[PDB]
């Protein structure tokens, strides 16, 4: 049963004597008064519970065990339901309170010293109880009593929240959402998909400010000072010269198609503006505004429970007329859907390795049915994972596909038949890919019989028999093979990894079957030319110059784009790839997730705007702008963004960058990525001592000329002989320096090339990324745990309207600060951790909400503080989510996981007052011929640059 139940008269009640008793815990009190202490309840028990006595009982108890960890977790215990025991006989007039007191101490006590360590950190912590001075630590009388009072003090905040939420959709004004057990699910789908939507946008704002060249102010607003400063932006040629106009216009020409719709309209009603460079500027930049200053302002507040009724409100008040510059460009990128599609064949390799009459035989044939994007469900295997597994599943059998830059190709050419034409198909008819699930469970129980009888357990596949039978539909199945996965993951940890594996084992084996039968019946003669790559030059230029008529099909209207789907696209198309991909997943989860509901509002909108987002994200990413340069460009702030990363001067180095242009020509594709994220103004101040391009670097790859002979003693000079030699070796010492040499080859390339430095701006992204989404975690909380407090009168001289003023005005820090006053601030303050006090932890949401990193200021201390600018952010931000746990101790948590991804190791240590400091960034240890013969050879993953350079930006003010 739900904790709480929503009266009909618009209160609530707790469901349980627990539930109430959590409820009714804090109550206020001023510093006026004698009482500084906002839950007296917990104080006349703590005055009740001596735990003096206990600690010494407890003491004594321990002296008899020898310092065994399991004896002492027995005596611990033993003496803990002893003593507990009598406290309940004696104390007969409050036990309902005792009750729960004796739960968290027994909850605390069992977290700590663990009777059953079938848990790593149960394990963990009986190998802690071996050290006396953790043990003497652990039984102090105090710190033993204040752990157990912040345990009561975050469940009683946790079910707080409950409160809000509720109250916030199923009570608001007609019960949107009718009150049963499903209605905590829905409250988390609804709240999931506005905090990313709210993420992206705040993302979007980043860009606003670098166009203007604007900061430390809110450039959304609409108050007299900055308003007047975008009206008349670039305006002025007294105060923005030309050349100030060419910067603004090559910074908004990486994200938007300038040069495209200047000639569509010069071959060809808003003709005067954008034929003036000044007035298209200014035109486009102020539509954004409009657009993104409404769209932040809907997400929250409460007419909109959901994101889609949040995009028609504001359709409705921002209608195409003002918005006649964004309609020109929808429409140009939308009827650019040939060109599109035609450079990204180039991009991977496709005409250079495949000649004409093959390629016109897949896209162009009779009309294609290649669909832009398929309204695919989630769970759906992407192309890679299902191309690992197709191989793997050849491996043990080396069927008639999966066969073995010639495999790249390969993969590539493979890829675009699985998400434009196999997955489109699997839509219209599911026998595809259901027929073929009896193939891959047959298969799988032979194996079984195959393997002892005391290794037979825990078959694979033996839940998934018993929910099939012959008949359900793919995504009915989808859906109960989603069911296993979410009820097993809330019963253990520990085993929800080990049963959502055999989920996506499965998973993987029944669409590599559909895939290799679907292509049987599609090409069937064409399948020896598929595996027999071969390298051509004059292809490919072909290629280039005859383009632009491969076509793809979209359900999108070519005349009128839609009311809704028009307010997205500033947004949209001011995201990065990564960002894009984030925010097209959590669509596909909203729309799979309604599918599966039957809540009696007939939907019939949110499934269809739902998969029209995701539609217009898909025409987003492949209509990317490309922009080599204008000769001039290349003079410009490509050149004024990496000259002091490289020594010397241009000049030299000129081997390098003038090489054959394959995908790589003159203008690297790593050094027009950098300018575009924007970082590059930090990284000219943070790691400005750190030389990417060096001459050692540069010496050892052009002078190749190693010493290393082969095992015919003949001498390598070429780094693809060396390749063909470890290969070769791999299908004593002599090929320790040969992998060695290409390693240090490698290095040098990778440093020159800058994809050494690409690799740490996008792990700066993702640390950023994360924060931002802990910052909306926090702001949303904040917002229902006030409204439960307003409610039931627990707050004071606080009506229900101020509440809303504070979430959805701006500036949440000032107002909160402001509006709580007294009793209401020390209130709201009981909440979070005093470790280290600083009582500004608060105003780290604005340093990470208006991404203060990614400028030149942000990067910046004050006197007093002496840790580093990313140690400052960690601490803040641990005491930001200190209102409860898990999420407190999940900083650093994600940021181990986002450095183990780019296989590098950080460790952090535990100051004095709970401050943590970065001690080293060690790179991770990639193994080659591992257990075969000798001991696996250790070679780091990455080289001596990349470490040091990534270890100067976490620690950039000092240690």
């Amino acid at each position: 049963k739900i904790p709480l139940r929503i009266q009909e008269d618009g209160g609530i009640t707790p469901n349980n004597d627990r539930a109430a008793w959590l409820l009714g815990l804090m109550k206020p009190a001023d510093p006026a008064k004698g009482i500084t202490d906002c839950y007296p309840l917990l104080g006349e028990l703590e005055e009740v519970f001596d735990f003096d006595k206990l600690s010494k009982t407890l003491h004594e108890k321990i002296s008899r065990c020898q310092g065994r960890p399991r004896s002492i977790a027995m005596a611990v215990d033993e003496a803990l339901k002893q003593y507990l025991r009598e406290l309940w006989e004696k104390s007969p007039s409050r036990q309902q309170d005792l009750k729960y007191y004796f739960q968290a101490v027994q909850e605390y006590f069992k977290d700590n010293f663990p009777i059953r360590t079938k848990r790593m950190g149960a394990r963990l912590r009986q190998e802690l109880l071996k050290d006396k001075t953790s043990l003497s630590r652990l039984l102090e009388p105090k710190h033993m009593a204040n752990a157990v009072r912040r345990r009561l003090i975050n469940q009683s905040t946790q079910m707080h929240i409950l409160y809000g939420k509720l109250y916030a959709y199923c009570c608001g004004e007609d019960g949107r959402l009718l009150v049963n057990s499903e209605t905590l699910q829905r409250i988390q789908v609804h709240e999931a998909v506005k905090k990313q939507a709210m993420t992206a946008v705040l993302w979007s704002i980043s860009r606003l400010r670098y166009f203007y060249q604007f900061e430390d102010g809110d450039i959304l607003s609409n108050k007299n000072p900055i308003k007047d400063f975008r009206d008349k932006f670039l305006r002025d040629t007294n105060k923005y010269t030309h050349e100030d106009v060419e910067a603004c216009k090559e910074k908004l020409q990486d994200f938007f198609p300038l040069k495209e719709l200047q000639e569509k309209i010069k071959e060809d009603a808003i003709g005067h503006i954008v034929r003036d460079d000044r007035k298209l500027c200014n035109q486009l930049l102020a539509e954004c505004v409009s657009c993104i200053g409404e769209l932040r302002h809907h997400i929250f507040h409460y007419k909109n429970v959901t994101l889609i009724q949040a995009l028609k409100r504001i359709a409705d008040k921002v209608k195409p007329e003002d918005l006649s510059v964004l309609r020109a460009i929808y429409l140009l990128d939308r009827r650019n859907l040939k060109k599109a599609f035609a450079k990204r064949i180039s991009s991977m390799n496709l005409p250079l390795y495949y000649r004409e009459d093959l390629l016109s035989r897949i896209f162009k044939k009779e009309g294609t049915a290649f669909f832009l994007y398929s309204a695919k469900i989630q769970m759906t295997p992407s192309f890679q994972r299902v191309y690992e597994r197709g191989k793997n599943l050849r491996r043990e059998f080396e069927l008639k596909w999966f066969r073995q830059d010639a495999q790249r190709a390969l993969r590539n050419l493979l890829l675009l038949i699985y998400r434009h034409h196999f997955l489109p198909e699997v839509q219209k008819d599911e026998t595809l890919v259901t027929g073929k699930i009896h193939k891959v469970l047959e298969r799988n129980r032979q194996l079984s019989e195959g393997q002892g009888p005391n290794q037979g357990k825990a078959h694979g596949y033996s839940v998934i028999e018993e929910l099939y039978h012959e008949g359900m539909p793919l995504s009915d199945l989808m859906k109960q093979l989603q069911r296993r996965i979410s009820e097993t993951e809330r019963e253990s940890r520990e085993l929800a990894q080990e049963k959502t594996d055999y989920a996506q084992r499965f998973i993987l084996d029944i669409f590599a079957e559909a895939f290799n039968d679907f292509l049987e019946a599609h090409y069937g003669e064409e399948y020896l030319e598929i595996m027999s790559p071969r390298k051509d030059a004059e292809a490919a230029k072909k290629w280039v110059k005859e383009s632009k008529t491969v076509d793809l099909k979209t359900s999108i209207d070519e005349k009128e784009p839609e009311g809704h789907l028009l307010v997205l696209y500033p947004v949209l198309r001011l995201l990065d790839e990564r960002e894009l991909g984030e925010l097209q997943q959590q669509m596909i989860r909203y729309r799979t997730s309604l599918a599966s509901w039957q809540g009696e509002s007939n939907f019939s909108e949110e499934i269809r705007i739902a998969g029209q987002i995701e539609e217009l994200t898909e025409l987003v990413k492949l209509t990317e702008p490309e922009p080599q340069f204008a000769e001039e460009v290349w003079g410009k702030r490509a050149k004024e963004a990496f000259e002091d990363f490289i020594e010397g001067n241009m000049k030299n180095y000129e081997a390098f960058y003038l090489q054959s242009d394959n995908n790589t020509p003159v203008y690297r594709r790593n050094m027009s990525r950098l300018l575009r994220s924007g970082l590059m103004g930090v990284y000219q101040k943070v790691l400005a001592s750190h030389k990417q391009a060096l001459k050692r670097d540069y010496l050892l790859w052009s002078e190749k000329h190693w010493n290393v002979k082969d095992e015919n003693g003949a001498d390598i000079s070429s780094a693809e002989q060396a390749q063909c030699l470890l290969q070769r070796l791999h299908r004593c010492k002599l090929y320790e320096k040969v992998l060695r040499r290409l390693e240090d080859y490698n290095q040098a390339v990778k440093n020159l090339s800058f994809s050494s430095l690409y690799e740490i701006c996008v792990l700066n992204l993702e640390i950023l990324s994360r924060w931002v989404g802990f910052v909306q975690d926090w702001e949303r909380d904040m917002y229902f745990l006030l409204l439960a407090w307003v409610r039931q009168g627990k707050l004071d001289g606080i009506k229900e309207e101020d509440v809303r003023d504070i979430f959805s005005e701006g500036n949440i820090i000032r107002n909160l600060v402001d509006t709580l006053k007294g009793e209401n601030m020390n209130a709201f303050e009981s909440v979070y951790f005093p470790e280290n006090k600083g009582s500004k932890y608060l105003g780290v949401r604005n340093d990470v909400a208006h991404l203060d990193l990614m400028r030149k200021n942000g990067w910046r201390l004050e006197a007093g503080k002496t840790c580093s600018v990313m140690e400052d952010y960690i601490n803040r931000l641990r005491f930001l989510l200190s209102y409860d746990q898990k999420r407190m101790n999940a900083v650093t948590k994600t940021l181990q996981q986002i450095f183990d991804r780019h296989k590098v190791k950080i460790r952090f240590t535990v100051e004095k007052g709970g401050m943590l400091k970065i001690e080293d960034v060690t790179a991770d240890k990639i193994v080659h011929l591992k257990g075969s013969r000798l001991s696996g050879i250790e070679i780091p993953s990455h080289g001596e640059r990349f470490i040091d350079t990534l270890k100067a930006l976490m620690v950039y003010p000092r240690g």
